């Protein structure tokens, strides 16, 4: 195990994101409040409820906004650890404080501890991959990911291809978010929502833009065919 | 209708409706075009009311010089329109033109023309296009038929209108036009407006309001012969 992987709070000091998604470290993370009436934090047992202040704020305002709406309640899954950095199982992201996993499931009466602890995932998309499932696929989760999209912070939501189709087709008009949409492998119980670097994280490195307009075209079908030196420096003086 | 083997002489008149009429002075689509080719002309089914033709005409050279490849047209029409003997409810009026999702870069033979080999773009399921078979070319065929100011349905699979609801982006009104249908998996069927000038053609209302691309879409995935036509038979 890495410091980065057993420290259990985050370090004292201005927010400060640092390198990038999936290469970085976070310095004064926020912590998420696991009560609140909007929504709920599936395995706390991980310590995985931290994260920069803008991510924090995001989750709180799109919960908000979920439930002014007459939806039932967010389920937040992994954030980062403490002062970020790589996961020890899985995946290579989520290391500046700056990566969300939210459940694809908006439950209209809350969760146990226990089900937070062990949450039981909802598969929206058919076996096959080709499809949602129709009686599955409910307007309260186009409206959940749309009202992710539009947020100004952030840059890409990664859901399973067959999400983006439908919710290529469900958009309408009003549908320049659906750029922010990236399609990606599994993502069929879940979205991982991504926010750009912080204005005033100056070592934070963004990714460039999507490419251009919705991409539920071509990009859609063919779909269906060491650290940065600040956070080394942590470890040479002996914050983590 | 079969037994009348030359356009009725007389001003161009669409009479009736699409699956209930016939057509007086029918114009001739040209066999010989750098932009399109006919099949199964043995069947002689390439007559229709002249804005069919001209319709035809710049569809056909909007494709073929976008370098797309050039188009394959299907049956129109009999000499003087009529019910057809089978297979057709429609193509009555000379309005009613098919035409295959496919688009040749070399040209076709007679021999296959005759006997044209139609190519499924649709899984067998009837989920989705096939993935490696839906090219931008046959989008663009489509969508350059649709946004013609004559045309007012195109029928297609509906498996074609989802991709086409994917492709479209923001330029997406003439989604409308496009009608789901059974079959059409290898061709669309499009469908002209009456002419300007017509003295008793019957139109179609307009189709349900919107893209179509939501909940229309979603449950495809679970009168006498007019008298100027019985006059024209009476004729013989």
């Amino acid at each position: 195990a890495t410091p980065w992987q057993k420290i259990t709070q985050p370090v004292p000091g201005s927010a400060q994101s640092i390198g990038s998604f999936s290469n970085g470290c976070i310095v004064g993370a926020d912590t998420l409040p696991i009560q609140s009436e909007h929504y709920q934090v599936m395995r706390t047992d991980q310590r995985r409820y931290f994260g920069h202040p803008d991510l924090v704020m995001f989750i709180q305002r799109l919960s908000s906004q979920v439930s002014n709406l007459g939806m039932g309640t967010v389920l937040i899954g992994d954030m980062g650890m403490p002062a970020g950095g790589r996961f020890n199982g899985g995946h290579a992201s989520h290391q500046t404080g700056l990566d969300v996993d939210i459940f694809l499931q908006l439950p209209k009466t809350r969760w146990t501890s226990a089900q937070l602890l062990r949450p039981q995932a909802l598969d929206l998309v058919s076996r096959d991959g080709k499809h949602v499932v129709s009686t599955l696929w409910k307007p309260e989760i186009f409206s959940l990911i749309k009202l992710a999209a539009q947020d100004k912070d952030v840059t890409r939501i990664f859901v399973n291809p067959a999400i983006k189709q439908q919710l290529c087709l469900d958009a309408g008009t009003d549908r320049d978010w659906l750029r922010k949409v990236r399609p990606w492998f599994q993502h069929r119980a879940h979205m991982h929502v991504r926010l750009r670097c912080p204005a005033d994280s100056l070592e934070c490195e963004d990714q460039p833009l999507p490419p251009s307009g919705d991409g539920c075209g071509a990009e859609l079908q063919s779909w269906f065919e060491p650290l940065p030196p600040s956070c080394q420096a942590l470890l040479d003086e002996h914050v983590i």
